[PDB]
């Protein structure tokens, strides 16, 4: 019915396909480090497939009423991102040995971040959907200065493997993350000047480099590995 139902496809497969394959990667490891890792990793991509999947068959997806339109919303993604986003900040937390109070402020601000993102996608008066928005933005820029700044130094003290594997785990989260907000913008939840069968393409892109694409970064590296 919806012409994006490829889209959900075949992120689908590609979620699933990883899943198995991290959990298949994981078996035999005996690293206590790396099986944190590797049970984390895999368990990210496992979330988003089950939630591309129930969207695939046509659940979890509502018509928010703004801008004069009927505008189609799949409020499932967010189920979704509350949790495989944390996880991988608490990667990345693991990776780079950070204390407990970094952590808590990523988690407390990904909360927030995913937390209003739903209401701003949901709320029927079009202006309060970008004020929303834009408190969303605000946490994730926190939690990237914090990534960027803050974790950085931490890895430089670490042993080489480490600064080297979380460098690209950073620019790839950065890169990625960033372009969340401004898709989310322009597209059916705001703006409207972007297809909702276009906006599904490019959160399948990002969702899989964000995850199975960093997955498969962390896990082929020898940092896991105390």
């Amino acid at each position: 019915g919806r012409p994006e139902w490829i889209w959900l496809a075949l992120g689908t497969a590609l979620m699933g396909l990883g899943t198995l394959y991290f959990l298949v990667k994981g078996m035999g490891v005996s690293d206590p480090d790396a099986k944190k890792f590797y049970a984390i990793t895999t368990l990210v991509p496992a979330i988003a497939f089950t939630m591309y999947l129930s969207m695939l068959l046509g659940y979890g997806l509502t018509m928010v009423p703004f801008g004069g339109e009927q505008n189609p919303i799949y409020w499932a993604r967010y189920a979704d991102w509350l949790f495989t986003t944390p996880l991988l900040l608490l990667d990345l937390a693991l990776l780079v040995d950070a204390d407990q109070g970094t952590i808590l402020a990523l988690v407390g601000a990904d909360g927030i971040m995913i937390g209003t993102g739903l209401v701003g996608a949901l709320t029927k008066v079009y202006s309060y959907r970008f004020v929303w928005w834009a408190i969303s933005t605000a946490a994730m820029l926190y939690i990237l200065y914090v990534l960027f700044f803050g974790f950085t130094s931490k890895a430089e003290s670490m042993r080489p493997e480490v600064a080297s594997t979380f460098k690209v785990l950073r620019n790839v989260t950065v890169v990625l993350w960033s372009a969340y907000p401004v898709v989310w913008l322009i597209g059916s939840e705001g703006a409207g000047i972007v297809p909702l069968n276009i906006e599904t393409l490019l959160f399948m892109v990002l969702d899989v480099s964000a995850k199975v694409g960093f997955g498969l970064i962390l896990l082929r590296s020898r940092a896991i590995f105390g």
